[PDB]
């Protein structure tokens, strides 16, 4: 049936978009893929831990995977799965592998949680057609408040055991002449005290992250979209997959819409229109809704950019194996709290976060992601024969990537007299994973498939939301990007447009 406005997906983009659609009194309908994480599972969690993964882990694989970085130690743990509507899905193109969270919440689920605002002059030269004064003066504040964004305590950080792993990187990048910076987090840091006092039941601290946290961490659920459905004026209907897209004669958009059970079987297929449409799919899923539509004929006057402007946000992992005297800890949060700051805009570029190891017993590993400034993009190209979007990178393309990353790494090894693992990512000699995604950003851009607030080109009261506005690169984790851009976009189409 009909309902004024309809929201596919439910991450950042969609769940802002959904709560001001919602208190501007426009009955919403946000349609997610994914499940709805509130029934307590076999152990009584709604998630799994990432030392107990089960079918929960998993959007439909039949086996469970360790966390990049973690083979060597969690492979012990994997099993043969059911393929379920689990949480995290590896979704698996050619030559990236890109993953991305399903259910309300999106990859909110599923991330680290790290708030981290651009750089203002980055920020700049990525997005040259925006008014910068008012994202860092108005729509940076908004997300940040809105999403929970809070700061670890210092005192705490520095005596805790959970945050040893941080506090030896710190040291190690120190001798390099690098500095650390606090991460802000959505993750109640008080709660993690806590926790680490045995307070309250563990998350952070009990190997949860990348499958969810069962305490502490404050996703979308519980922040924009419980916001949203207090308006009265946004419902979500789970387990809804949106396949197409089309403008209907008497006007507005009409979806077909798939409802599948937690097993993948098909229960109905449903059409459902609205007059305005706003799409928070992704960077990968908003980008294959239109390519498909583009292709398939039912939104002919979608332009060329659609698909095209895709990047990793740099991503890089590589790790380092530490002296004998500096091991990094049994006990290391799942929440990251520190990170390497060498991004000064130049092509040699870094911001590193300090990730913790799940292992739970002694390695010596220190592991980071790396977020780099590498021009290279790519397209994502309709395949009709399968009725899929294919992704065209090249592993090549991440070259720029690895290089960054190693210049600034191989700066911290000269100064310790250290060196990397090799043996993390695959038995081939491999310092640097540089084929998975935790940030796709593209496809959607904004200003070249959309105009300047994400009104897709070609169309009216059509809308594009989330990591597919962004051209391939913030420089820093994108979530709060992805809000705060989302709340201008809103606000201004609110404004002129409903
Ligand atoms: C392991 C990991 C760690 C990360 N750590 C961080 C971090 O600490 N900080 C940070 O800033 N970023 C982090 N990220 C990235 C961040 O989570 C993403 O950038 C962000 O979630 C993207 O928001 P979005 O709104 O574009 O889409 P998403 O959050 O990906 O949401 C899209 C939603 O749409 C649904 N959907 C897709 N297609 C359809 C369809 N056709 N019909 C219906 N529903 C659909 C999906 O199931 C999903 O729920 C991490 C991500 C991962 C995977």
């Amino acid at each position: 049936g009909y309902v004024p406005a309809v929201v596919i997906g439910t991450g950042y983009g969609a769940a802002v978009s959904a709560l001001r659609l919602g208190e501007a009194g426009v009955q919403t309908l946000m349609l997610e893929m994914g499940q709805l994480w509130n029934q307590p599972g076999p152990d009584g969690n709604i998630f799994c831990g990432m030392l107990n993964p089960d079918k929960r882990s998993s959007w439909f694989k039949n086996r469970t995977e360790a966390p990049l970085g973690s083979f060597l130690w969690l492979d012990v743990v994997n099993r043969n799965i059911d393929p379920y509507a689990g949480v995290l899905d590896r979704v698996n193109y050619d030559q990236m592998s890109v993953y991305v969270g399903r259910g309300v919440g999106g990859g909110s689920l599923v991330n680290g949680g790290m708030a981290v605002e651009p750089k203002r002059s980055y920020f700049e030269e990525i997005l040259p057609r925006v008014d910068s004064s008012e994202m860092y003066d108005r729509y940076f504040p908004r997300a940040n408040s809105m999403l929970r964004v809070n700061h670890i305590d210092t005192k705490w950080f520095e005596d805790t055991e959970w945050y040893k792993f941080a506090r030896v990187s710190r040291e190690q990048a120190g001798k390099a002449g690098l500095g650390t910076v606090f991460v802000p987090n959505v993750y109640d840091f008080g709660y993690m005290q806590r926790e680490a006092a045995g307070e309250v039941p563990k998350s952070a601290l009990a190997t949860e992250v990348i499958y969810g946290n069962n305490h502490g961490k404050q996703s979308l659920d519980k922040t924009y979209l419980a916001a949203a459905l207090g308006t009265g004026k946004v419902t979500i209907q789970t387990l809804h997959q949106v396949k197409t897209i089309r403008q209907t004669k008497d006007g507005g958009y009409a979806l077909t819409v798939e409802q599948k059970d937690t097993d993948g079987k098909l229960l109905a297929t449903k059409e459902i229109s609205c007059r305005y449409l706003f799409l928070g799919a992704g960077s990968l899923g908003s980008t294959e809704l239109l390519v498909r539509a583009r292709d398939t004929g039912t939104l002919p006057n979608l332009n060329s950019e659609v698909g095209a402007g895709w990047g990793p946000n740099g991503n890089i992992m590589t790790a380092r194996a530490n002296h004998m005297w500096n091991p990094t800890g049994a006990h290391q949060s799942s929440i990251p709290a520190l990170g390497i700051d060498a991004w000064d805009n130049s092509d040699s570029s870094v911001f590193a976060e300090i990730a913790p190891m799940p292992a739970g017993l002694e390695t010596w590993v220190s592991l980071y992601l790396a977020i780099t400034k590498n021009p290279q993009r790519g397209t994502f190209v309709y395949d009709a024969a399968t009725d899929r979007a294919k992704l065209n990178w090249t592993r090549d393309q991440n070259a720029p990537a690895v290089n960054a990353a190693k210049a600034l790494f191989d700066r911290i090894n000269k100064a310790n007299g250290t060196i990397y693992r090799y043996d993390l990512f695959g038995t081939q000699l491999k310092a640097f994973a540089d084929d998975f995604c935790y940030h796709p950003l593209g496809g959607c851009v904004l200003g070249k498939a959309t105009d300047d607030y994400g009104r897709v080109a070609g169309y009216k009261n059509l809308y594009v939301t989330d990591g597919s506005l962004i051209p391939g690169s913030v420089g820093v984790n994108p979530f709060v990007t992805i809000t705060a851009l989302a709340e201008r976009n809103v606000e201004r189409i609110i404004k002129q447009d409903v």
